[PDB]
């Protein structure tokens, strides 16, 4: 499945949300990458399966600074109109996990916690009435999981 | 992989959420219980990709439990009974060679098409809406994982 096809996909599901959610998520996740980043690494450090495949000094440079530029890949793709070129992004990063067997089951792990702590961050944003804060929250789990089904074509 | 150890991580999720999410989730599950179940089958049919792998009374049924059973693990506490189904019905899918990737799509829409029906319920304040729509969203995909599991 071509990234022409697999654009439309994305297209589809971000124009179930107004352009208001989309700058609202991707303003909060620039705001917090690194911190989000962070909060990631230590989630999977808790999950022993997990650890195993971090070496304690391999996020040093690669994993904290890449996860940062995953999450501008995610959230811009849509306020952007760069589809193809997001959906291209995953499929790389699915067939680097898919390369060294780690289980998709903990990327699934994964999205949610970043879902639970992106909303977290939406809900303690002052800035906003909880009914913006409800509907980013969903365009958020909604194009995490869109991101982690393309990661999960290289298996 | 121990399904003990599995429950738990069931418990915790959902209690990031109100015993009135639960419920809630439930009623508008098992309102529509086929609905959602013709539903999935029909997007199913749109797409080429899952096509291929498509007797259907089984199937329209065994969606129908399986949707029984994601919502009755919170708030009738059966989380290993509720687990062990997870666990086997990814087996399956597994030796069929059912591409993970698809789980997921069908998981997504399920999710879609079950707060549509919580914006329209009247009977919850729009916060409440939300609130089990969010519920629904992280449990399915709690499911998918563990679906997913050993694949
Ligand atoms: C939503 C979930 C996840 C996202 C968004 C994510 C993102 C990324 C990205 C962007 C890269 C860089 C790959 C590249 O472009 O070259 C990467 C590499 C990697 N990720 Fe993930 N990842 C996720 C889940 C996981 C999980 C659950 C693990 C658990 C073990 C993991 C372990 C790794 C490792 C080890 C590498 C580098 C491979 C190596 O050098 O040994 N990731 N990840
Ligand atoms: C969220 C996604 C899905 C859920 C919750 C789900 C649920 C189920 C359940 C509960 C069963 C019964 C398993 C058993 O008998 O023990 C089943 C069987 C089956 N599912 Fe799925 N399913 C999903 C996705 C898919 C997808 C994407 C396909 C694509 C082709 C598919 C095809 C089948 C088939 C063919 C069987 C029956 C196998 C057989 O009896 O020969 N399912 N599914």
């Amino acid at each position: 499945p071509s990234p022409e096809i697999l654009a439309l996909r994305w297209k589809d599901t971000s124009a179930h949300y107004s352009p208001h959610e989309w700058v609202a998520a991707r303003n909060v996740v620039t705001a917090n990458k690194a911190a989000l980043a962070d909060y990631f690494y230590e989630s999977m450090l808790a999950d022993p399966n997990a650890a195993f495949f971090l070496s304690d000094q391999l996020v040093k440079t690669k994993l904290h600074a890449s996860m940062q530029d995953w999450l501008e890949s995610v959230y811009a793709a849509a306020p952007t109109e760069e589809y193809e070129r997001t959906v291209a992004f995953q499929r790389k990063v699915g067939e680097v996990h898919a390369r060294i067997d780690i289980p998709v089951h903990l990327v699934t792990r994964g999205a949610s916690a970043l879902i639970r702590r992106i909303c977290e961050l939406l809900d303690r944003d002052a800035s906003l009435s909880a009914a913006q804060a409800a509907a980013t929250c969903r365009y958020v789990a909604d194009v995490t999981m869109t991101a982690v089904e393309m990661m999960s074509h290289a298996y």
